[PDB]
């Protein structure tokens, strides 16, 4: 029931995408400004009253601008691909880094010296205001030590929004924003005067009208653009064009979309103005060729909608999803490489009555990614046994080019895993991808799916150290290292170490929860998730139907290999001793006095020759399980302040790098301040049987208690998907993984001399694309140790 | 017990008299205190910032041992002045800089340096305070209601809200000392996981700051004491210093270990309670059960004589008068005097149901006898076990003319708090909050006295079909010369009551939200159950008991109106109701033809020749039953944001005099802008028929679902309490009274020329007090107003 054929890329992609490239990103001051502005003029009043009336006046006042042949329009920079910035969340770290910003070596951004000036000057009102400062002062001390040693990093909500959401696009599509008000004036009704709630939740639904009011102003002001730009332009058709963007803009998203164009359109301004209203990254389209069918479907059999122009939109809306940046502090930026804001878009799966739901748009958002082969967005596939193998070849196909994309999940177990967390069969059906890897059922959760990373390392470096880091006490004393006894006295040793240092990181995210909630209510992005309008509450103080916090842990494979050797060489052959084995951790092998040095080769040498994770050894296998059960079954046990459970999720994004810069040699033989892995798979150069035999091993985790998401990457050589009978033997692999209840896969598709390459020659791969995890980024944008990172990592 | 009254020291008539040497002044000290903490303690969470303010003024604020002073503890540095409270509001008072010292209700001296010192400091507070969050809160009916005088809730919204009794036996028998280990205790139940570990710890953090800082505060005066005994050349002040410097070195930081460190310890607490917030009816309450056994323990160790132990007492009243607050002009004739309300009870019944009265009980009553002064608002509980030769005692204190004590029923009283949640237990031990509110201690948080209510005012929108000065201000419920029967103007008058009850509950909501999120208080809430186990202040919901107590006025009025428009205009034909309408708009013609205005005259002598409330006449008393019930039962069904119910008070403090003045002419005969009446009582001068016939009318409303506490107020002439055959038939009188379950009596003991000499010579007549309601005051301090309006009272 669609048509699988691809269908052909308009001239005008290319220059909109060359476009956005012509410059350097660039930081931008006039949302400071502006809501410094309107704070200031809105004190005494209360706080989601004052977010709503400065998301007023900043949409207001924003300098907007169309891009050259943009069909899509909504820009939130004059410069492309440039950022605003949000100093209600943190901004000393931006003034920091002034004079270093623009040649920095991971996300540089160019900042002009009047911007600067602007920005001292607005950032000023912030001081003592930011949700950074309250969310310090609601850490406790022990806290704020295992940040210090880097157990955990809470950084992400701490310096910026949350986001991490699937709003209600569909319900803005079919009602219109128009509807939405109707809907919020309809609950008023509900309100007396004396109700005990009457002052709080009247205030947060007039905060929603003024919000919803903010955006259909914002797109009335590009209509009124539109209208002036087609005056003055001598292309006939282009001067069409802008006719068509003013009269769509006129009714989107104030009113119900009436065609294709406007859906997009529609989509996009939502999609745009949550990234205004707050810095939040994740802002995840989710089921876009879902909710947009009804809307292409009517168009096209009315005869005034072409498959061609179809394909052109979404290529439109492809690249605008890039123009859209985040500036995040330098050391931040290297957990976030790529200038990603991984906004999740998946396409397939089942519909709410369990039949394949492929369509149309499943197809075309898979060559949107080919024509405009960009980072963003992040497309996913959802898979289950009654998938179209139409769109998995489709998809294959797509993956064969090297861009990284799209990311396959498996129904089979994200399904249930949602049901045992709260969802309804009928909700977990409807699920899609947040960000990397995080299922969520879409506008219902306030999901806080990367809410900070975990070293699971730093707890077992612990260990030995008996809980002291750089001469200082960092941690518990689980007790002398060579005076355990056995293996499982270690082992527990262990888990009390991740136990301690688990509950603080759950302070940490609690913390900077209660500073969302009390500082930055967020009345748009509230009004398009239930249930915030019925309870009058926004999704910062538990409006939400489902609550979750979504902290990763890293390093599973380094872990279990590393009590693996414990284990093996140090308490049943005995062909090392404990004191030894410390000594060399603390030497780094002897990698940087030659008996020693020799001797601790030695010791590395005959540790690299144990059996790895990632090759299908049981006994090897069965400690990486167990220790992925040290981290997901302890936080599955804790609640957050908007009344939610954690859930563990295991996925790197690219801090898996600069968290092993933060971790000395470990027993697995990976050597100091060296990248831990990436998500759930094996150690790099480790798994060395194939990709059958990777997906055995990892397949022996327990993902579905990860409810928050794993992340399996994989790197194919090109040849292996030659020809149809390569796109079917790589579905082949998917598929045994999958069955086996695994939740995720991803793939670089890549040859090793293109990359060095690349290194050597950047000007010459300039559109070079490759998958880091959970994303894809432009090779050359990365810096040197992500690039090694991604380069050594095992070729199939 | 000995009830002997004990002699008086000649100290006491010296300090009364330095009290008074000089006009109340304004301080500026702590709002500059207040300011410089809260502008350096900006992004903590407010309790932490509240807890250090507390902290920072207790330690800066200058203290001063005033001559001859056994107990020591000032606010101020000159006697009765105040300091100012910004965080609530201040606009009003830097409006009133110039008039202030002149204005006609409880003037204040302000000096030029203070004017610039709080014009510095309040600059900060623009925006911050709860009076402006508050008014955010408000819905635009509501602003319209207060803005046409239906009711104010200026109190909680100018300043603090205080009326509380808390644990000082708590303080007494384990100290700060023991409560800090209180709440150390508790931060052993809370793990850094808990989803309310941030708010839970800083909340007890919090309070462990605000007890070290009462704790400072003690000792900086026992430091001072002993600078001073160095220079003190009197051997025998030079002693009562070094004593008072032991003892504030010992209290209220532990246990107190005799009775004048109680005396201390009580006195600090109730200081410093008045410093962290500028809430009144800081409520001594149960002072004689809880102070006696520190007495009685001092007393047989032969350590203490009876003397010392009544010097003591006297000692402390004349304290409770050294503290004072500044209102707003309007305000201030609401709460005219100069009054703090601290209400201190003797007698009753202990928790397992016997007489409770003991030496202390003697001894408060006869510490009003010997100073003299308004405060503390001597109670006394009646029931039927009362010790007769207390309540003789209590009769003699009421025929000095002093006003006190104020009887309370406990047969009505602890059925009534039973009703409303109290266990038995906890309802036998009330006290009295402020003027009549009666509360269980040290257990609720019961927001007594929060808003004026004018029943009045809805019975003049009946006429008027729901207009005031041509402009709308509240519902239509008809045409009143369409009414065709007495039911449908009293389903009428019920209906406008509804209607604007209702905004008054949204107006406190919004003040309740405002205080929870501007101003919780640590240090009031520790002192209180059950906040240290709950985590959270009694602003916030902390307390095991919440309530909202709003008081409604002109019940006597409202009664006799309808009675007026039930007979003449219904039931007897004898005026149209349209001429009735006429009569009021024109004020009985009392300031047109003289035709009409003796007619409007005619009309008036008729209404006044009717039967009144008072009087024992059943007709006229059922419908101000029935009346009384518009109000009260109604205001029993709403909620507010602590998670208590509404309960309604029928008290007049000194407002019905400025209410009255903002009220047209009514039925009842009243004249326009005259004052409303007093309490539940009659009329002046409507109750004709003697005092047992007075209590007999107005023992007929419901006093139980007025849970919030009523006042009767009634006047004799000395030589009807002359002899002791006065006495007793004036405690059969009130138990005449209660034992129709009446609530409260509380008496004027004057012959109406002493006050009238006192209006025309005040300088002979400094010393006069008399009762107000609920409170009493220097006659003198009054304004001519309200000296008229208790001049003008029925005397017996």
């Amino acid at each position: 029931n669609y048509d699988s054929t691809p269908i052909a890329k308009s001239d005008r992609i290319k220059r909109l995408v060359d476009h956005l490239y012509a410059k350097m990103p660039e930081i931008e001051a006039a949302r400071a400004e502006l809501i410094t502005e309107s704070f200031k003029a809105t004190e005494g009043q209360p706080v989601v009253m004052r977010k709503a009336r400065a998301f007023e006046h900043i949409l207001k006042n924003l300098p907007i601008i169309i891009r050259p042949e943009e069909l899509i329009v909504g820009s939130t920079t004059i410069a492309p691909r440039g950022c605003q910035t949000y100093p209600e969340f943190s901004y000393e770290w931006l003034e920091a880094e002034f004079e270093t910003v623009e040649t920095r070596s991971a996300d540089p951004f160019y900042i002009s010296e009047e911007t600067k000036k602007r920005l001292l000057a607005a950032d000023a009102y912030w001081k003592g205001k930011t949700t950074s400062e309250l969310a310090t002062s609601y850490m406790a001390p022990e806290t704020l030590r295992a940040m210090k040693h880097n157990f955990f990093t809470p950084g992400n909500y701490f310096y910026n929004g949350v986001g991490h959401v699937t709003v209600q696009y569909e319900t803005v599509l079919a009602i219109g924003l128009n509807g939405v008000k109707e809907k919020v004036r309809k609950e008023m009704e509900n309100c007396h005067f004396g109700d005990a709630d009457y002052s709080t939740k009247m205030c947060f639904l007039e905060s929603i009208l003024i919000s919803c009011d903010a955006v259909i102003t914002y797109a009335n002001r590009y209509a009124k653009m539109a209208e002036e730009m087609a005056e003055k332009e001598t292309d006939a058709a282009r001067r069409q064009e802008l006719l068509t963007i003013a009269r769509v803009c006129k009714n989107v998203p104030e009113f119900p979309a009436e065609s294709f164009q406007e859906a997009c359109q529609s989509f996009w301004f939502i999609q745009q103005v949550l990234q205004i209203e707050s810095s939040g990254h994740s802002i995840s389209p989710g089921r876009f060729d879902q909710y947009m069918y009804p809307y292409y479907e009517k168009d096209l059999k009315e005869g005034s909608l072409t498959r061609e122009y179809a394909q052109e939109l979404i290529d439109c809306i492809w690249v605008k999803l890039n123009d859209l940046n985040k500036c995040r502090d330098a050391a931040s930026a290297e957990g976030f490489a790529g200038y990603s804001l991984f906004q999740n878009l998946i396409v397939g799966g089942q519909t709410v009555q369990g039949r394949d739901a492929t369509n149309d748009l499943s197809f075309m958002c898979i060559t949107a990614s080919e024509h405009v082969f960009l980072p963003m967005p992040s497309l996913s596939i959802r898979v289950w046994h009654g998938s179209s193998k139409a769109l998995l070849m489709r998809a294959a196909e797509l993956t064969r080019t090297g861009i990284g994309l799209p990311a396959y999940y498996n129904d089979e177990v994200i399904i249930p895993a949602l049901v045992h967390r709260g969802a309804t069969m009928d909700e977990a059906r409807n699920y899609n991808i947040i960000g990397c890897v995080e299922p969520q059922v879409p506008g219902k959760t306030d999901g806080w799916h990367d809410a900070a990373f975990f070293n699971m390392c730093r707890p077992l470096e612990m260990v030995f150290s008996n809980g002291y880091d750089n001469g200082e006490i960092a941690s518990i004393q689980t007790g002398n290292v060579e005076s355990f006894q056995s293996f499982d006295e270690f082992m527990e040793a262990y888990r009390k170490q991740m136990l301690y240092n688990i509950e603080l990181m759950v302070n940490a995210d609690n913390a900077i929860d209660y500073a969302h909630a009390k500082l930055a209510p967020l009345p748009f992005e509230s009004c398009l998730v239930d249930d915030c309008i019925k309870r009058g509450m926004s999704a910062q103080e538990g409006g939400a139907i489902y609550n979750f916090t979504g902290p990763q842990g890293f390093g599973i494979a380094n872990v279990a290999d590393s009590l693996y050797t414990i284990k093996k060489l140090v308490f049943e052959e005995k062909r090392i001793t404990m004191g030894e084995l410390k000594k060399a951790l603390e030497m780094n092998y002897g990698k940087g006095p030659e008996d020693v040095r020799k001797r601790y080769e030695e010791i590395h040498e005959m540790i690299l020759e144990l059996p790895k994770y990632g090759n299908d050894i049981d006994e090897v296998d069965e400690l990486a399980r167990e220790a992925a059960y040290f981290y997901t079954r302890p936080l599955e046990t804790f609640k957050n302040p908007r009344g939610g459970m954690y859930q563990a999720g295991l996925y790197p994004v690219s801090a898996n790098v600069p968290l092993g810069a933060q971790t000395g040699a470990t027993p697995d033989g990976r050597l100091a301040h060296t990248p831990v892995a990436d998500g759930v798979g094996p150690t790099s150069g480790f798994d060395i049987s194939g990709p059958t035999a990777s997906c055995n091993s990892v397949a022996k985790l327990d993902h579905a208690i990860a409810s928050n998401g794993t992340l399996f990457n994989m790197k194919m050589h090109p040849t292996a998907m030659a020809g149809e009978k390569g796109l079917e033997s790589f579905i082949s692999l998917i598929r045994g993984y999958f069955d086996q209840q695994g939740m995720h896969m991803q793939f670089n598709v890549v040859d090793r001399a293109t990359l060095l390459d690349a290194q050597a020659h950047p000007e010459k791969y300039s559109g070079l694309i490759v998958r880091v995890a959970g994303y894809s980024a432009l090779f050359t944008t990365l810096s040197k140790s992500l690039q090694d990172d991604i380069i050594k990592r095992t070729e199939q």
